[PDB]
């Protein structure tokens, strides 16, 4: 199982998840500068959009979007439940979760680290994700994670969200409850075995 | 169960689904503008997000985000075969096409239908439907849907988000695997029933 990444990008989520689920895998850096594999190999033949993450199974089958490939981790080791059984309410309300932080939070984020966007773009996005990460915040008042007490790939997906804020110069301060989320989820070994492997820590 | 929507809007999608699984539902609108469903009630009690679509289950329990509400209706009538089976590599590829619409295409077309952004805002995200539209049209051009020959409800949602492509000038006939698809969904009973109903006439 390899997965196709990039230091620090949405991609980080799938990799926490791979060692949450303690699977048997490979990371693939690709330069989403050059788009080449560390192979070299041009990764447009893997995934055309040219973005990652990208899952590619050994046998050859690929699986992209975070949401889809945190899924599929998840569902590998059923007995750590980083996902509601399947065709439970709280396996849709996952999934309800999950499409939220792609939709509503990570392409909130997207113009900000784009240099050509302008600012009457830049500030119309920050806005929204203010109202977008209060709605969270305030859900993680309530309950340690999106689900409940049950950690779940939809908290390592947000958890990863929320680590852009500070390059984009978001505060979170305002939000104490998604600080107390950020601490909780960043102090799983698996979290910091992530960091650490992306060189993003020590 | 009652599906918040509004005429046109993606929550044409879960209704589109809600009909080729046979399932029997209640329309509720909700005036994007007010935030009040039908009734008067504060969609935002609702949905904080203050969007459509939310479905909401007999129980009293409530979906939002078009790809989790169409999952739940395909898993309802599995013999429709909506979706494929929980489990199946097919299904996370299945979700792999709900999350490329959802922000690919989706949310690309969100700014073209504000006029409180930049013109130079509706430009990039533009081109960038024109690439992803074209992977899509690609997808689509030795195969009927997404998945190949059946329908799911990632060909459903789709179809809802190509339907904008008339309301922002953008010519399909580059991408005439798309067309052909947009024909072929649309002519769907199901399809045209949800249309009628919405009153899309
Ligand atoms: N819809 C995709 C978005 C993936 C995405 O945006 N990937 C970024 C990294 S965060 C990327 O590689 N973009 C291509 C580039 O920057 O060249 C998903 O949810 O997985
Ligand atoms: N009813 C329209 C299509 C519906 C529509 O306009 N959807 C809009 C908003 S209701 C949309 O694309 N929304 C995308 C977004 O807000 O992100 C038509 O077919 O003429
Ligand atoms: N992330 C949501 C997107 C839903 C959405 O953007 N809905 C639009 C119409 S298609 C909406 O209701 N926007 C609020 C408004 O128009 O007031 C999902 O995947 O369901």
């Amino acid at each position: 199982m390899k997965l196709y990444y990039s230091p620090g990008a949405c991609s980080l989520s799938p990799h926490i998840a791979l060692r949450e689920a303690g699977l048997n895998f490979e990371l693939v850096q690709v330069d989403l500068a050059s788009k080449k594999t560390a192979s070299g190999q041009d990764y447009l033949e893997v995934n055309p959009a040219g973005y990652v993450p990208c899952l590619q199974l050994d046998d050859g089958r690929t699986l992209t979007e975070g949401p889809a490939i945190v899924q599929y981790v998840a569902d590998q080791v059923p007995g750590k439940q980083l996902a509601p059984a399947n065709g439970s309410f709280e396996r849709y309300h996952l999934q309800q979760w999950l499409n939220f932080i792609s939709s509503e939070l990570h392409k909130s984020f997207s113009p900000l680290f784009n240099p050509a966007s302008s600012d009457e773009w830049k500030n119309a996005v920050r806005q929204s994700l203010n109202t977008r990460l209060g709605q969270v915040a305030r859900q993680l008042e309530h309950a340690p994670y999106l689900l409940g007490d049950q950690l779940s790939v939809a908290d390592i997906y947000l958890f990863v969200v929320l680590g852009w804020s500070a390059y984009v110069n978001i505060d979170l301060s305002p939000w104490p409850s998604l600080q107390a989320f950020q601490g909780r989820v960043g102090g799983r070994e698996a979290v910091q075995s992530a960091l650490r492997a992306e060189g993003l820590i020590k």
